[PDB]
């Protein structure tokens, strides 16, 4: 119902059983998540005036968790509380040509110093996200705010950028190989990116919330943040609760972990971590 904790030394077998007879118990568990969070109004997101500010007409923040700019206060963005304090994350859609300034406004207002991006701008012949940051090193106005790229570090599977805004520094983690509605090519890769970001966060004293976005801000964003929470559980507890992590996310935004295969992927991530530790 709201959580499904599994003792780590039973996890291997529990995942086998979930996958038996064509993911029968796994699909059934995943489906139980369907309506979670949905008891809540999206009424502001639905105003006529805000329609142009939403990338997808089915992907709308809840009134109770939406980020407000300080209906001119509207951005398609939701706060996600953490286990210890509110607003661990701000989750958002890929900015649009007419919302890229609202995005940076939000970044500024909310004291964001870390952005994770788990989408590409163009995917399968469709625009998924505006290239909302500077394409080079010359400073650039986004409405009221000036952005300037100080460095761009291309790594095999993600690129790290640092920007000055005004005056503050922002780190931007762009994970470059995650197909929409699907999963990264290996568990290792996303486990390593997630651990990498978490390390930067944990050294970033007194940031705002961490921004995570993909295209709609639900599937890849949801899987990223679920994996974050689950990897931290594995370093803290002798039980792991994938279902409860995804459930927590849904309570705050529609569709987090947006397809079943992304759900299976989280279990395969756990399975792989626990296999390695087994004989260590
Ligand atoms: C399965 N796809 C969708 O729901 C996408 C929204 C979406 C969600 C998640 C992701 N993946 S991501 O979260 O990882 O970026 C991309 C796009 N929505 C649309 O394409 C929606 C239509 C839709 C699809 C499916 C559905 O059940 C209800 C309505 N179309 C749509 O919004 O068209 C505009 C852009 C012209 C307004
Ligand atoms: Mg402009």
């Amino acid at each position: 119902k709201t959580s499904c904790p599994i003792k780590i030394n039973q996890f291997e077998g529990h995942f086998m059983k979930l996958q038996a007879d064509s993911n029968y118990l796994l699909s059934k568990e995943y489906e139980e998540l369907k309506d979670v969070g949905r008891n809540q109004s999206c009424d502001i997101a639905l105003l006529p005036e805000n329609r142009g500010k939403n990338r997808y007409n089915n992907i709308l923040p809840y009134d109770a968790t939406r980020v407000k700019l300080s209906c001119s206060d509207y951005i398609n963005a939701s706060y996600i509380p953490g286990n210890n304090f509110r607003r661990e994350y701000i989750v958002t859609q890929g900015p649009l040509p007419g919302t890229k300034d609202d995005f940076w406004k939000m970044v500024w207002e909310q004291n964001v110093h870390n952005i994770v991006m788990v989408t590409q701008c163009v995917e399968k012949g469709r625009v998924k996200c505006d290239h909302y940051w500077p394409a080079d090193q010359d400073s650039l106005y986004y409405g009221d705010l000036i952005l300037q790229m100080l460095s761009e570090s291309v790594l095999p599977e993600w690129t790290i950028r640092e920007f000055k805004i005004c005056h503050r520094l922002i780190r931007h983690f762009h994970y470059t190989v995650w197909p929409d509605h699907g999963v990264p090519e290996t568990t290792q890769s996303l486990i390593q990116f997630v651990r990498t970001v978490r390390d930067y966060i944990n050294r970033s004293p007194g940031a705002g919330p961490t921004v995570v976005h993909c295209s709609a801000g639900v599937g890849r964003t949801g899987t990223f943040i679920a994996l974050d929470r689950i990897l931290q559980q594995l370093d803290s507890k002798d039980s792991v609760d994938i279902y409860g992590a995804v459930h927590d996310l849904r309570l705050h935004r529609v569709h987090m972990v947006q397809t079943e295969c992304q759900y299976v992927y989280l279990h395969q991530c756990v399975r792989d971590v626990l296999r390695a530790r087994k004989l260590r």
